[PDB]
């Protein structure tokens, strides 16, 4: 039962990290390099499918640069580096939406784990701890507000346009 | 509530099997680099204190353990994420002021999660309970994981004792092993 473990730790280890200074750095792109809106777009894919790059996977999502890098020291490790990239959706060929965009990596952990030979994990499985990662997340932020409020949790399950289903996101933000 | 069986899986996965393939790579392009004494352990060294106090700067642990260098910086695309950076740092230990030992070092970072679990119904107990539980799920981890196993060495305390002395008793046992 690792969603548990993996919800906690993503949420102590980045996202209550991360967040709280993310809309400076949109900020500090904007004034340089527009970014309207000011969220983390986590994609939560429960089949677990995460590649590495975003946009090689799809046509109508392009990568446009990387925010302002943010260093800590952070347990022992001198400088660790948190980056987040900037993609923009893109419809008909012509840009629809921008935003910082991003898989949630502990899927990718569940992933491996249905492939590892040395572990009895299966597909049902894997899909079981994805949902219950995704509600242990929900849950924590829901009594988070202010990290609740700096990201957008775009849970979905491939059978699709995956820019087609951010950019739904993106219209009932701006509201 | 159980989170240590998640800890593990996270903490192998998503770095170890990551992260060691290439740092006797990164650790030989170090020694290329700097002079030193060099860098002959090519593991990397994670402190695992089971009391999960976990300074961000290790100098705070024990003045003993001084940052030399950082080891060269990877980048790698992962999870949407582009160009995400693995960076890891070189520490020396003293004895009687001066290095006795040299090797890349660092905390157990997910320890932290159990610390701030602790903080805000998870009490010291069991977080120190999650702890151990974290600790054996890894090593079974890397009991069947040959190449992960032979790249890293845990060490694993609990505080009530020199860190830096725990620290060199490895490095000396690593050195000194047929
Ligand atoms: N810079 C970043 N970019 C994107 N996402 C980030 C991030 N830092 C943290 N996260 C997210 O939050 C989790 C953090 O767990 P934590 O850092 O306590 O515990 C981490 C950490 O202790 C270790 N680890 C992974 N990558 C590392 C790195 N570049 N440097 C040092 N340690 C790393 O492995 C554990 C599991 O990592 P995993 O990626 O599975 O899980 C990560 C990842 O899903």
């Amino acid at each position: 039962n690792v969603a548990h473990g993996l919800a906690w730790s993503y949420y102590i280890g980045y996202l209550r990290l991360i967040l709280p200074g993310l809309r400076a750095r949109i900020q500090a792109y904007n004034q340089r390099h527009g970014i309207g809106n000011h969220r983390l777009h986590i994609l939560f894919p429960l089949d677990c499918g995460v590649p590495d790059d975003l946009s090689v996977a799809d046509p109508n999502i392009r990568f446009l640069h990387e925010l302002p890098q943010q260093s800590a020291d952070r347990a022992g490790i001198k400088g660790r580096v948190y980056t987040n990239s900037i993609y923009e959706l893109l419809e008909n060929g012509q840009p629809a939406g921008v935003c910082v965009l991003e898989y949630a990596t502990p899927l990718q952990t569940l992933f491996a784990m249905s492939q590892d030979g040395r572990a009895g994990f299966s597909r049902e499985d894997r899909l079981e701890q994805a949902k219950l990662f995704c509600r242990t997340l929900e849950d924590i932020l829901a009594d988070a507000p202010e990290a609740q409020n700096n990201c957008r949790l775009i849970v979905y399950q491939e059978p699709f346009s995956l820019s087609q289903e951010i950019l739904r996101h993106l219209r009932q933000e701006e509201r």
